[PDB]
């Protein structure tokens, strides 16, 4: 069970529930060729993937614009940055600037450890290694300006409850 | 240009402008063949649309959840509710119910005709098809119940001062 | 005692202290034969029920138009949508796209427990049953969404509180 | 053709179009005894019409409470009071104190002439009445204090656009 898994069950958890209206954004893609039969599915016949120029999730909790990324690592001391790409990085800050709520959801996969963490946070620390510093952020780092998110079921990754006392 | 150019522009000019960050969802595509050619890029040889379960565009605008559709007919006399899918109505209501601010952008392209129509008014309308009601709404629902879209340049459509002037 | 007695006590109580003016719609009655006796007053001899075009409570408060189903369910989890017919439905979405108040007073009888929802809920709710969305509002929802009418005495129900504190 | 007629006509018209949703009340009656067959219809055995303690027709216009008594008569050079009652009277008078939009209608059947006008005249007018006066309102002080509404085709008696004229 990957930390993907874990955030479409507890989307859909929160969805069905009334909880919070959050999806996944689709993979983008740049459709070039389709032909459309008369009585049967178009049929995409030459397309690209193209890159994303925002996050992964979005939606909507208590009239706020809520947005992150979700992202897993094997390294046990640092979460490395690699992860996170340039536009995705800016997008953020426009969001926050926005005053929409923005965040990261970090699990350290071998540890069982998941954060939430406010993309301000996650800006500074991209911004340091663009400058030439850190490409990783030491995991006591997220845990002292993060947020420990409870994992169980029902659902299984309760950030909406952190979302709550961090945000309202 | 298409109503989905025009809002290109549009959302380009607001993100720009540090006035709202508002983007385009991608369509999602169930790919079925991938392949690996000569020098050049990956190429999907084969995908189908998947049924979208949300609307095409949202964001954040001064600290709140915007969302929104965008349509265009070319009939002169009424907007056909064929336009719009169940999935969309159901996702609007979710949006509506959350404390966001949704509404329908419908375009009149043979009478350059471009209304911000609140959801409540797409809800009441798109629902009440079942016991036989109207397949479209007339234009006349959609001037005295929407708002006029100023088109021009930077930006295309000002739908953001409308919606100033609406929601806030 | 039921719930229609106790909003019958509560609207005249509001009426009579000049606070809302708000009347239970008289049930739709399909007249098919009628009496004529000596001294006593014509009887309806047979007649039947017809589906309700409307809710069953309309008004106005502070210049607003209000309007209201009471539902109440002797289930302890969930408020089954069974309750709610598609024609009441349909006037409430209408109302809200008029600018009226619009709101469903919910009570669990068994647990004593009596709630208003706005109709942006039931709605979604309702609607959600289509595809095959549960056939009950969770209590948790009601909770989380919904808002607690305190009875007593003078006014039994005092929903008008609740809606001064939500709409005002 | 007659005014109640008139008025079914125009207020499906309205619902049909979007413009307004205002019902006539259904006719009160009380329901003593009611059979509950197997699978079949439920059947009221016995039941009394009950004396209405509001006027006819109500619903919302643009966020407004549009509360409404129409009577005809065949008079040709006064308006008799007799076809009012104490409690519609008093219920005008709560409605207008509260915000509401509240009139009659008063057609000449004989003269094909129809008046909106203002519930504050007709409560006026009731209330000398009962002082010991006038039991019926000579038509040029309804022509004076009313406003005309023309019979059309799309609707038979467009009240609205007088409700649009005189309150908004
Ligand atoms: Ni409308
Ligand atoms: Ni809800």
């Amino acid at each position: 069970m990957t930390l993907e898994d874990d955030l479409n069950a507890t989307n859909e958890y929160y969805r069905e529930r009334g909880i919070a209206v959050i999806h996944k954004k689709p993979t983008p893609v740049q459709i070039v060729r389709v032909d459309y039969p008369k009585r049967s599915a178009a049929v995409i016949t030459e397309a690209y993937f193209r890159q994303a120029s925002t996050t992964d999730y979005n939606g909507v909790y208590r009239g706020k614009y809520i947005d992150f990324e979700a992202k897993e690592t094997k390294n046990k001391t640092a979460f490395p940055l690699k992860n996170f790409h340039a536009h995705q990085i800016r997008h953020m800050e426009q969001v926050v600037a926005h005053g929409g709520i923005c965040f990261a959801i970090l699990r350290f996969s071998l540890l069982n450890e998941t954060y939430l963490l406010d993309a301000s946070h996650l800006i500074a620390w991209w911004n340091k290694q663009e400058a030439g510093g850190r490409k990783s952020i030491p995991k006591q780092e997220i845990e002292r300006h993060g947020h420990s998110i409870p994992l169980g079921y029902q659902p299984r990754l309760d950030y909406i409850s952190v979302v709550d006392n961090v945000y309202f």
